[PDB]
């Protein structure tokens, strides 16, 4: 099972409240080491998303059920919302054996992953050209 | 007294890599408030040097002591390295109640100030126009 959301960012929302959005999106209120670790490379996924990473590839969480499929929308899309699917899941989304994977345009991988690695091992980056 | 440094980036070095650099110089490996401050911002501040805000606009350190403003070289100018000037500095740069002001693009420094909010007082970020 493969479900997709799609987030209004920039200009509606900014890069962080993005993220913070996407968290709560994948976290439901839960106070755990998954939160901490979202929350922790926040400057890292918050960066990718100034840069429109998400516009076209999704950031991809998974877990012991189905996958997330996470989009963000910009410009007069995030202004209008037309396409914007905010809807909370139903299912817990970081259950168990979680991972999460961000789009990055390639020349910022090196950066990106090694600044990732600070803070986890199942929040990866991946060359935003490709899928998981 | 301002005393001005000079850090080969990218693609001599990624920008987390420049960002590591800029801790060794300013903390001379010595732990404390100022080395884990840095170190916390890393994501912010390496997301600033791969924008190339620090190419014309300084990062600048204040602490008890002389100023420090630290630019980046990019590209031509970092694979000669020409321009560089990484000396190790004669004085503790993060001496006392310090601080850092980052160079950020106009766009992002909305995002940017709320990511540096979370892990500093003393490290901010600056519109790089003005
Ligand atoms: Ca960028």
């Amino acid at each position: 099972t493969v479900v997709s959301r799609t987030f209004r960012s920039s200009p509606h929302r900014d890069a962080l409240q993005t993220w913070d959005a996407i968290v709560e999106l994948l976290t439901q209120g839960k106070d755990g080491t998954a939160r901490s670790e979202l929350r922790a490379v926040t400057g890292v996924a918050a960066s990718l998303i100034a840069d429109q990473a998400p516009k076209s590839a999704p950031i991809v969480a998974t877990c012991d059920g189905p996958r997330t499929r996470i989009y963000c929308l910009f410009d007069e899309d995030a202004i209008d919302g037309d396409d914007a699917n905010e809807e909370v899941l139903g299912f817990e989304p970081l259950k168990g054996d979680w991972g999460m994977s961000l789009p990055c345009p390639k020349e910022q991988l090196g950066w990106v992953q090694s600044a990732l690695k600070k803070h986890s091992s199942r929040i990866i980056a991946r060359d935003l050209s490709q899928g998981i």
